């Protein structure tokens, strides 16, 4: 289909169109991407992702069209630790994408260690909300929590300083305009605090015509819950 | 998801979210539900169906919500003869539905012979555009071409006389309002000729909470092409 749209105001346990990978699962009408014990407390060494089952037609060679899409979502992070890790990411990848081996911790369940910074060995666009930046293990990160736009590499092509707020929902709007090729990100907390970051990228030189969209999160030695609370998505093919 | 929508202005050959059953295939940017030979001519004894891969949340027992849906599509029938058969139908059924054994010809690929008229033995709602009504084989049909609403039976609960026009596209709008429980069908040819039929039905007592939507068509001894040209669908769970 040229246009596809779906909305999850909440996430009831009875799901049919979501592909669950790793430790991801539904709990309390929300998606817990990373594993939690019986009490709902976060544990270390966990990775989880979800993908919408239907494939998205991102662009079309034959007609020279590229999709205009928008993804609105909200999540919250919780951790008794002063350094909760590792972060959550909204991503776009080939339909057959699976959790790479050894992609836990700072790799956010998105990249394999050997090629994490090799933009030539990956096909993925992601918006990360990174909370762990220890310069000795996450050598590619700026030295502070950040929102980053990732294009085939865990080393963000762009980051902006971000404030992690325990237990507070962050509302995010990610949009792509094929005319300008601008990928825009706008995130806000309930008190009006706002973050914005934009990047110009030709998606058809990075991703295949058909893709799947979803979220990924992970925790290595340090941990925190990565709770996806709501999500709506829409995409339509436009001439360019 | 509480809401889902998709639109196929046309049907390019590289499809990812369509389940093809029987002889259904893509040709000339359209979906040919029934088989055709090398030169695009309809053949006898053929059945085919397509369903969208993503499951539709028609109703939710916990929240007491029922979905409002709208399906818009256009199709054309072509036949060298004059009494082309058997018809095309838009339908809603459980997710695992498949072509029943011996559901060819007049059964439109939707019902099994032995239970075609047993309401308590089926789970399907369909809007049929029936062009063949010979009383010896299609004993359940009115004695003229017709559009009908089928609820768990090949014997429509409501029909309206219809005019089959070889090679002309019929634009169809099917809507279901949970508030009134009215399933409305409006079909029109380009010249404005309009046909309408509706019926009150509580989907909760006929179908499971999650379903799949698609089209079915068949030709028995008499034949005609059943060309699905475009299709858009949208559903939203609502509180009545
Ligand atoms: O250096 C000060 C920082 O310490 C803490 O962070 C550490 C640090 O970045 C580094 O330390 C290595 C070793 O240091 C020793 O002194 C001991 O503390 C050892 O226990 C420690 O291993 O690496 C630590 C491990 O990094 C993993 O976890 C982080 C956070 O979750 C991830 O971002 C990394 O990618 C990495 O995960 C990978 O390894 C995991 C197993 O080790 C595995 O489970 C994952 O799948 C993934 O492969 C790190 O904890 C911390 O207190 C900082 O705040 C402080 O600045
Ligand atoms: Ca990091
Ligand atoms: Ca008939
Ligand atoms: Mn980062
Ligand atoms: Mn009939």
């Amino acid at each position: 289909q040229d246009s596809l749209s779906f909305g999850f105001p909440t996430f009831p346990s009875d799901q049919k169109n979501l592909i669950f990978q790793g430790d991801a699962q539904i709990k309390n009408n929300a998606v817990q991407l990373t594993k939690t014990d019986s009490n709902g407390n976060p544990v270390a060494s966990t990775v989880g992702r979800i993908l919408f089952s239907a494939q998205v037609h991102l662009w079309e060679k034959s007609s020279s069209r590229v999709a205009n899409f928008q993804s609105q979502f909200s999540f919250s992070l919780k951790s008794p630790l002063s350094n909760g890790a590792d972060g959550i990411a909204f991503f776009i990848a080939p339909p057959d994408t699976t959790i790479p081996s050894g992609s836990g911790g700072g790799l956010l369940g998105l990249f394999a260690p050997g090629t994490a910074q090799n933009t030539s060995a990956n096909q993925v666009i992601a918006v990360e909300f990174d909370t762990f930046y220890a310069q000795d293990s996450n050598t590619w990160d700026p030295n502070y929590p950040h929102i980053g736009i990732d294009v085939n590499s865990i080393r963000s092509v762009k980051t902006v300083k971000w404030d992690r707020r325990d237990g507070q929902s962050l509302n995010v709007l990610v949009t792509f305009n094929p005319s300008t090729r601008n990928l825009d990100v706008v995130a806000t907390y309930s008190d009006g605090t706002r973050y914005e970051v934009s990047y110009e990228v030709d998606v058809r030189s990075v991703l295949p015509e058909w893709v799947r969209v979803g979220f990924s999160a992970a925790s290595g030695e340090q941990y925190q819950t990565h709770t996806l609370e709501s999500w709506s998505f829409t995409s339509t093919l436009l001439y360019t």
